[PDB]
């Protein structure tokens, strides 16, 4: 095979160790792991938690620990592959990685969010066993959010002929893309290693979802004496299936190098044929259709999985966000895994790809800013060249909240970075996330095609009169001001979308959704941000309910209650500008000891009128006028029972929403998102546990220790809950529930069969669920 997975059968040693790169090192005592891997999500050795209040990351990393780590792997290469080029590909190593092959140092990679490929042909032994050793150094406070540590993304082993397609050298564009026909331009770079000449035939083939050839082109390429030969031609596709959010149809481009009727090299690229256009008068247009960007910002971690970027974990995040109403995502503030972009291609999710969070001036003393002047070309090239073939990517972002933006020195860097992107891709606009915009920022915003405003709703109309051609989107918005921020999008054609901070909760930058700024080390055990539309487990939070009233065509109504005591202790020193926090509300109706006491009940609705009932008794009908911002409020004395909301449009009942008090816990409820997984060693199954009453209602007061056990060829990759102040272990067989729920992830084995997951709670019957492996 030309390209195979390399994640299997690695060795790991936490901490530094002498001669860790030597073949003479005895590694039989090392832990055997299968990538992806993140050692910062595992427990600190000697303790039972991955958090510590004395951590070098503090609030930024959620009080986690990095340090030094070593990876080793023994791999055999056949003697028949002699003369072939051998390359190891890493999609991401965080951070400061050094790689040895057979005792010899190969290269060093600093940036932990970019992919890189190493040619080890001059280091390998054919017909024998080889050794690759990687040292990871994630030391000090280098990031404002949780990063993880180690080889947290997929690795690949590439074996090609000396004459082969260069990595990321093929760029597929669709200059013409209409429902009648489409022109597909394929530009490729032939790596002429050994500098041999002759004639090669380039065969390009476009196949549909059924692998049926729709267009084929053959070109004779006379090989130059140089090591690189640029080739290209265009193909026509009749009546194409246009890629969109509702029809994410993907084609496949098959490029083949033929010589003497033999296949020298062969590559496959998934493409989506679509047309994107940006303007101030008509906003964003996809295939000629005008639409707003219903966007949200996400970070790279996967909660209980740390930074481990499993294909299923990345895909599930897109599936959940798409079900919540999002059609666009801002990847803050770094390149993602390839698995996440593949999921956006297959599911229909627009994406802003962002390169850096800092430039020459950084946030801490030991961050990427100290290397920026030497490495920004390599890392910016890595993002664009790797991801320019994805139809989901609609924008390249070169920075977020850049310091000294109005300074001429930084303005010049913005022009230099913009021009570098345009040497690689001119089909997508260049953008950036800019905060605290003043009139003097015009020189910084001028090189950009589209401008991303960070929390600057007040300048939408004023800057339009000064620059009537400037295109604007809210690159970051507050959850507490969701109504006003989205109204600024609907009222203006040059404001094309809004990206909530955040759409998915994350580890690090802790309690910005509760305690907020200024960030203080005293807030331990806070470790979640508590600012996402979805919590760490993937469940919708109340702010997601309000956002649905803004984005849904259908009638929507949701009932929430203000708790009598704050869910978490308050911060009396919260700044007057840190308003990422949403009002403290819950979606249950169990308040023992407060019977007869007045509760604040809120209904988020997009309907004209809502009438609230408590156990059949009407509490009054209210008009959903514009001043209420889709929030209708009632004062209700507490009583165990049913809260009923009836919605009306044009005087007719259109929907009913209920919130019922839970009884005492009597059963465990298990539900897996997928009960049929692939026995490949990397597929996942997300199992949700709930403590429910006799009627299946989740009791949100239940917080019990659950003991999990597994039977079969499978493993528990992690456990967790949505408690933002929890210091519980993620890599363990037990986990407490929070608000009557916790989450468990099962990793498949490599034998086909059945998997029995067992959950045990004090005073309840044992519960089980059966999941099947295949192949």
């Amino acid at each position: 095979l030309r390209e195979q997975s390399f994640d299997e059968a690695w060795l790991f040693h936490r901490g530094d160790i002498a001669e860790g790169e030597k073949q003479s090192l005895d590694d039989s005592q090392w832990r055997q792991i299968n990538l992806p891997h993140d050692w910062s999500i595992e427990d600190i050795p000697g303790t039972n938690s991955p958090f510590t209040a004395d951590a070098a990351t503090e609030v930024a990393g959620g009080f986690t620990v990095g340090g030094t780590g070593w990876y080793r792997k023994h791999f055999y290469i056949d003697a028949a592959e002699k003369g072939k080029c051998i390359a190891v590909s890493f999609d991401g190593i965080y951070m400061n990685a050094d790689i040895w092959v057979n005792d010899r140092h190969v290269a060093n990679h600093v940036y932990g969010y970019t992919a890189f490929e190493l040619d080890i042909t001059d280091y390998v032994r054919f017909g024998a066993e080889n050794l690759i050793a990687v040292r990871v150094k994630n030391e000090g406070m280098n990031c404002r959010w949780y990063t993880g540590s180690g080889i947290y993304r997929h690795t690949f082993l590439k074996i090609t002929n000396p004459l082969h397609f260069e990595t990321w050298g093929t760029f597929v564009t669709t200059p013409v893309a209409t429902a009648d026909k489409a022109e597909v331009h394929v530009q490729s770079v032939l790596a002429n290693t050994e500098k041999v000449t002759g004639k090669v035939i380039l065969e390009t083939r476009i196949v549909d979802k059924n692998n049926h050839t729709v267009a084929r082109k053959e070109q004779l390429v006379t090989l130059d004496n140089k090591e690189k030969t640029e080739v290209g031609h265009a193909l026509e596709v009749l009546a194409p299936q246009l890629w969109s959010i509702d029809n994410p149809y993907l084609y496949q481009v098959v490029n083949r190098l033929l010589q003497d009727d033999k296949v020298i090299d062969e590559e496959y690229i998934s493409i989506g044929i679509r047309n994107i256009a940006f303007s101030a008068e008509n906003g964003f247009q996809l295939n000629g259709k005008s639409m707003k960007l219903k966007g949200g910002c996400i970070h790279h971690d996967n909660g209980l999985l740390g930074a481990k970027a499993f294909d299923r974990a990345e895909e599930r995040k897109i599936e959940l966000l798409k079900a919540a109403g999002f059609n666009a995502l801002r990847l803050s503030h770094n390149p993602p895994s390839i698995a996440l972009l593949n999921a956006c291609d297959r599911l229909g999710m627009l994406v802003i790809d962002e390169a850096f969070d800092m430039w020459r001036y950084g946030h801490y003393q030991y961050d990427y800013a100290q290397y920026f002047d030497k490495l920004w070309k390599e890392d910016l090239h890595s993002m664009v060249a790797r991801d320019r073939n994805h139809p989901s990517v609609i924008m390249w972002s070169i920075g977020n909240e850049i310091k000294n933006k109005e300074t001429a020195e930084i303005v010049d860097i913005c022009r230099e970075l913009t021009g570098f992107v345009k040497t690689l891709d001119t089909t997508r606009p260049v953008t950036a996330g800019v905060n605290s915009i003043v009139d003097a920022t015009d020189d910084f915003l001028a090189p950009l095609d589209v401008c991303g405003y960070n929390y600057c709703l007040n300048r939408y109309e004023s800057d339009a009169k000064r620059h009537p051609d400037r295109i604007i989107y809210a690159s970051e918005s507050y959850a507490s001001q969701a109504y006003d921020y989205w109204k600024g999008v609907e009222d203006h054609s040059w404001v094309i979308g809004d990206f909530i901070w955040t759409a998915f909760d994350y580890i690090g930058e802790a309690s910005i959704g509760w305690c907020g700024y200024p960030l203080d080390k005293r807030i331990f055990p806070w470790n979640h941000a508590n600012c996402g539309d979805l919590n760490l487990s993937g469940e919708r939070r109340p702010q997601s309910y309000l956002r649905e009233t803004l984005w849904s065509d259908a009638p929507v109504s949701h009932i929430v209650v203000t708790p009598p005591v704050p869910s978490f202790p308050l911060n009396p020193d919260k700044a007057d500008w840190s308003v990422w926090d949403f009002p403290d509300v819950v979606d249950h109706w169990n308040f023992p000891g407060y019977e007869g006491k007045k509760m604040t009940v809120s209904v988020y609705s997009n309907c004209e009128q809502v009438e609230l009932f408590l156990n059949g008794e009407s509490l009054g009908k209210q008009e959903n006028t514009a001043d209420k911002k889709n929030t209708l409020v009632w004062e209700v004395p507490y009583a165990h029972g049913i809260l009923k909301a009836v919605s009306y449009n044009k005087g007719g009942e259109v929907g009913t929403a209920t919130l019922e008090s839970a009884g005492k816990v009597e059963k465990i409820r298990l539900s897996a998102d997928r009960t049929e997984i692939v026995a490949d060693g990397n597929d996942l199954s997300y199992i949700t546990l709930e403590l429910v009453d006799s009627k299946g209602i989740r009791n949100q007061l239940a917080e019990e220790l659950v003991a999990f056990s597994i039977e079969g060829d499978a493993t528990i990759e992690g456990v967790g809950n949505a408690n933002p102040m929890s210091i519980e272990s993620f890599v363990a067989n037990s986990r407490k529930t929070w608000r009557g729920s916790n989450l468990l992830v099962v990793r498949s084995g490599k034998s086909s069969g059945r998997i029995i997951v067992t959950a045990k709670v004090k005073a309840l019957p044992v519960a089980s669920i059966t999941i099947t492996q295949k192949k």
